[PDB]
DNA sequence: AAGACGTGGAC
DNA sequence: GTCCAGTCT
């Protein structure tokens, strides 16, 4: 394997520091924001993370600000990102980072690693780019090129794929700037090693491409096809009061969607009499306005929305709480049933 | 191991 | 429609 390591790293080096984009986490180095973005990043693109990176920042500047911040404040901040436990995870991280490690970002591997939603790639990302520890931050853009770049048709799709590709950055990692190293190679697969229609012509490091001198770089990397998924029939309902105030609920901790606000719900494995017992509130539930799906990556809902009308004859219990329709911006809703409510308004005029 | 776990660009 | 931009269990 005579791979000039060295001749490699300073010519993909040089590619970057001519196209990299102005990002708004790279403006420095704090391992803090590094973090964040790296956590938003997950399963996220860049430009749908930007927005998203601006606010959280600019309501929690440090590490200590998030840390202090309740629950409800801060999943309101992720609204609409997905993956919602990512969240829950960095919070619980930061706590944990200001009451164990006074605030400071652990630079150790090894200690890093062991905070919640911290995994392989978020520990070279955050340690590299933020600290100089040369660690490999392999993520989907890095197997691409990696593949192609060695030729390598192992399914991505394994763990074991993943643990080689770190084993190859090893090998020919720029041990002196390895941030630099990092973002580039991620930087090269986001811009010119593409998914699809490469720019091999384009490439810095196209001299040392095996996939390029086989023409094979479309058919890589190799992965199993993703399979269908169970579909999930969803009857929800809006019960508003006289005075117009909404019901909903807040999930619970473990599982899909977990402590995220919701109408309150129940699968349709007989429709509307399923909401209208479950609830047993002397609430009356009204036709279907609407039906409409929402998708996940493991399963699809298919949504039914019911009006009702609620009606007070005792208190509001817990999960469950009364909110009027002007403080119904303070709750982190899902996407699924930010669009019920979307719709109940359309409807109602 | 492979399924859980959200959402929206870009074909 | 398909693909795809990581971590936990
Ligand atoms: S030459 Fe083509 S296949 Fe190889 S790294 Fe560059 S863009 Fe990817
Ligand atoms: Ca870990």
């Amino acid at each position: 394997e005579r791979f000039p390591a060295r001749e490699f790293q300073r010519d993909l080096l040089d590619w970057f520091a001519r196209e990299r984009r102005d990002l708004p986490w790279r403006k420095d180095r704090d391992p803090y924001k590094v973090w964040v973005s790296e956590v938003m990043l997950q399963q996220t693109r860049v430009e749908t993370v930007i927005p998203y990176f601006e606010q959280f920042i600019d309501r929690f500047p440090t590490l200590e600000a998030l840390a202090d911040a309740d629950e409800d404040e801060v999943l309101k901040a992720w609204e609409g990102l997905g993956y919602y436990s990512r969240v829950r995870n960095l919070h619980a991280a930061v706590k944990e980072v200001k009451t164990r490690y006074g605030g400071k970002v652990p630079d150790d591997p090894d200690e890093f690693s062991r905070l919640k939603g911290v995994g392989p790639y978020t520990v070279g990302a955050v340690l590299s780019l933020a600290y100089g520890v040369p660690e490999p931050a392999v993520d989907g853009n890095v197997m691409r090129v990696l593949s192609r770049l060695f030729l390598v048709t192992d399914d991505i799709a394994k763990p074991s794929t993943r643990k080689r590709f770190e084993q190859i950055v090893r090998e020919i990692m720029a041990y002196e700037n390895p941030g630099a190293f990092n973002e580039a190679l991620i930087e090269l697969g986001a811009l010119v090693c593409t998914p699809r229609r490469p720019s091999c012509l384009l490439c810095p490091v196209q001299a040392y491409c095996q996939a390029f001198a086989e023409g094979v770089a479309e058919e890589l990397p190799v992965k199993m096809k993703k399979t269908a998924v169970k579909q999930v029939p969803l009857a929800v309902a809006v019960l508003a009061d006289d005075e117009g105030r909404v019901l909903i609920r807040k999930r619970d901790s473990t599982g899909l969607l977990a402590n995220l606000w919701e109408f309150p719900s129940c699968e349709t494995d007989d429709g509307k009499e399923k909401l209208e017992q479950m609830v047993g509130l002397q609430v009356e539930l009204t036709e279907p306005i609407v039906s409409f799906e929402h998708a996940f990556s493991h399963l699809v809902w298919q949504l039914t929305v019911f009006p009702g009308r609620l009606v007070h004859g005792g208190p509001v219990e817990e999960p469950y709480r009364l909110a009027p329709e002007d403080e119904l911006k303070a709750y982190a809703f899902p996407v699924s049933h930010q669009r019920v409510w979307r719709e109940y308004k359309e409807w109602a005029s």
